[PDB]
């Protein structure tokens, strides 16, 4: 049984990767010292592989993003960067003032950099795969270069400001692109490379037959090379086309989906090919029952095994996690432990090992037995709207903000090591500024998920369970290990105090159930919807307590509402059914309670009918970057009647937008939609901004409002 593994985290057990990058950028280490920090990590990764599997990947230590690496490889360096000068240019492309766009990588919380294709002519600008291959070879260690495939590369890229995803957009570019891959592979083979790991996750997207016609052509051109093709994150819909590719070895992800298995059972698997069975989950941290996996492997008839998807979606090692709830650690397995699982699975399958590891009722029942009426509020919007508008007495074009305020070094220090003082001062400033609806600033919160994850039962947090989000930024995902419930009030202290300082309405501030799940690990042996409902009910407990304490407005932040959706559109209806229900459980509030849903993602076009089913009264959106055009989905929706909070200010920029810059967005929004619907707010929270920027911007949106009235 040939064991593969791929995507082992690059960050190191003490986040040496992060320290190396940030030291280099700050300039306190040299370029040579940086390369040495990276070489240490290279060896660290390879040692982990060597101890556990048969095929050792190289070309995995990307200095910022592997999709950016692929772009550099094929000479896709946009004109604005000038000549490619190495690390200096690489990092300017990654994190500079004119960096490539950053976006989520498939349905994961890793963010890649979007290549911008300016010329139809690719060339081999840099051969990193050979460089890494020779680095290890020179040490007497054979490795298989890990590369992004040509189809996936184009599928992840943009040209003329839009995706390159129609078959008639990809054809000509593929011919030129493949020429460069051919050159890279020839070089590898000429230097004795025996196997190359080619990653084609885009095979699992919604593709058309015309796509597969192009893919076949591509791989016919590369049929002379020792390629093993990987796919993951979902099933490959055109199974027959995929297994017909002229490649000797083909990997499938048999964990994220049921269709790969069903399809292989239905159509079989070509005798002229070897199946690599992706059977160990790279996205969840649960020890698996190896006896069951072994049976699956046998059923599949696979001669090789591997993780299902890249391991970099997991933390490095569970080893030093010694303050987890009782019994938990024994059920977990992070990246290092996943490699050891593949090792044991290979051993067991080879007959070399015989001993394998074994591996809140009231809340559970309440969810399983929810009344059918649980997913709607007492009164519908029209009736709610009247009651709320009378209770609040807000002017036309009311102004508000999204929740978080700038964090002084003091604020960050104190939390790391008062809140009542910051809240007072923040509420004071808002009043003096002239804002209509106020917030408490979230000074007491590390981030919108962790803050709540730490206060809920059924959820654990780790000490060192770091996972790469992008560049040098890591986060520790919570682990939802059991029934979720809310023992004690989470935010009442802060909001209550806040409201007691002003006659103006202060927002309750909560994070939705879908977002909490999207940024956390959770259990696989429970339906996703059950987990979502459990969390939703726990959040609703907080909502009740807030409105009981006299809070008139409550905001539920659901930034991941679309991000959490399946890769395949055919799976959207089932997903949104529970996502909607979960949100509605959380938002189940009294008619006099005005609910705000904050959803700062880029477009609503394909999901407006789902949004329409949500029980919020106001929805805040990010409209600045699109100059209001994002409103298209809403104005195009016959029957839209709910209030929209229009983002007039890009909070990711330090600039202070002019009254006129804000005005343009609001006016684009009033082309169709009734003025009574419109609120004015920033795109999102202000936690990453400076007070020097925030205060004048706020005064500007207040002034724009008064002007619009
Ligand atoms: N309430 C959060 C939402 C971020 S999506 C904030 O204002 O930072
Ligand atoms: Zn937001």
């Amino acid at each position: 049984t040939k064991a593969y593994a791929f995507g082992f985290p690059k960050i190191g057990e003490k986040r040496e990767f992060k320290k190396a990058l940030e030291d280099f950028w700050k300039g306190k280490i040299t370029e040579e010292q940086f390369e040495e920090e990276m070489n240490k990590l290279r060896m660290y990764m390879v040692e982990n592989y060597r101890k556990n599997v048969d095929v050792i990947p190289s070309n995995e230590l990307s200095y910022y993003d592997f999709v950016l690496d692929t772009a550099v490889m094929v000479g896709a360096v946009p004109e604005r960067f000038g000549e490619y000068r190495g690390l200096s240019t690489y990092f300017d492309m990654a994190r500079g003032g004119k960096a490539l766009e950053m976006t989520k990588f498939f349905n994961t919380n890793y963010h890649y950099l979007v290549p911008e294709i300016e010329t139809e002519e690719f060339y081999l600008l840099e051969n990193k795969p050979l460089e890494d291959y020779l680095f290890f070879k020179s040490k007497g260690i054979e490795t298989a270069p890990w590369v992004i495939g040509p189809f996936t590369f184009l599928y992840l890229s943009k040209r003329n400001g839009e995706w390159i995803r129609r078959p008639n957009q990809m054809e000509k570019l593929l011919e030129s692109l493949v020429s460069v891959y051919k050159e890279v592979f020839e070089k590898l083979v000429e230097n004795g490379c025996k196997e190359i790991l080619v990653n084609e996750p885009a095979f699992v997207c919604d593709l058309e037959k015309a796509h597969w016609d192009l893919i076949l052509n591509v791989y016919r051109e590369l049929s002379e090379f020792p390629l093993t093709v990987f796919t993951y994150y979902d099933s490959v819909s055109d199974y027959e086309a995929c297994v017909s590719l002229p490649v000797k070895r083909l990997h499938f992800d048999f964990v994220s989906n049921e269709e790969n298995l069903k399809n292989l059972e239905k159509h079989g698997f070509p005798e002229d090919k070897k199946l690599v069975a992706g059977v160990i989950n790279g996205r969840q941290p649960w020890k698996v029952d190896l006896r069951k996996v072994a049976s699956l492997v046998e059923k599949l008839g696979a001669s090789a095994i591997s993780n299902s998807c890249p391991l970099f979606h997991l933390p490095v090692t569970l080893e030093l996690e010694n303050n987890l709830p009782g019994g938990l650690k024994e059920k977990l397995a992070f990246a290092k432990e996943k490699l050891e699982e593949l090792k044991m699975l290979k051993d067991f399958l080879e007959g070399k090992t015989f001993d394998l590891p074994n591996v809140d009722l009231q809340a559970v029942e309440r969810v399983r037995n929810l009344p059918e009426d649980s997913f709607r509020r007492e009164k519908e919007y029209t009736e709610r709207d009247r009651i709320q508008r009378e209770r609040l007495n807000l002017p036309l074009f009311p102004t508000t903000t999204i929740g978080s305020f700038p964090q002084t070094p003091e604020v960050r220090k104190m939390r790391s090591k008062f809140i009542k003082e910051q809240i007072k001062k923040a509420i004071e400033l808002q009043e003096e500024i002239g804002l209509d609806v106020l917030v408490h600033g979230e000074f007491e919160r590390t981030d919108m998920v962790e803050f709540f994850a730490e206060k809920l039962n059924g959820i654990a947090t780790t000490q060192n369970g770091w996972v790469l989000s992008y560049g040098s930024r890591c986060y520790r995902p919570p682990i939802i290990y059991g029934t979720v419930t809310r023992p004690e009030p989470m935010t009442l202290k802060e909001i209550t105090y806040a409201q007691s300082l002003t006659e103006k309405p202060v927002k309750g501030m909560l994070t939705g159930p879908v977002t909490i799940m999207s940024w956390s690990y959770y259990r696989e042996d429970i339906p996703e919807r059950e987990i979502a409902y459990q969390i939703a009910l726990a959040i609703n407990e907080e909502v009740k307590d807030l409105e009981e304490a006299g809070i008139k407005i409550v905001q539920i932040d659901e930034p991941a509402f679309r991000e959490k959706a399946p890769i395949k559109k055919s799976k959207w209806p089932e997903y949104f059914e529970w996502a909607i229900n979960a949100f509605n459980l959380a938002a189940n509030a009294r008619p006099e309670t005005q609910i705000h849903a904050h959803m700062c993602y880029s477009d609503f076009n394909e999901i407006i009918e789902y949004i329409h089913q949500l029980e919020f009264d106001v929805i805040s959106i990010e409209a600045s970057r699109s100059k209001g055009e994002i409103i298209s989905a809403f104005e195009n929706f016959k029957g839209w009647i709910k209030q929209i909070g229009v983002g007039v200010w890009d909070i990711h920029s330090p600039a202070v937008p002019s009254i006129n810059e804000m005005r343009e967005i609001v006016e684009r929004v009033l082309r169709v939609l009734p003025k009574e619907l419109i609120w004015i707010n920033p795109d999102c929270g202000l936690k990453t901004r400076n007070w020097d920027e925030v205060i004048p911007s706020l005064r500007n949106m207040v002034a724009l409002a008064k002007e619009m009235r």
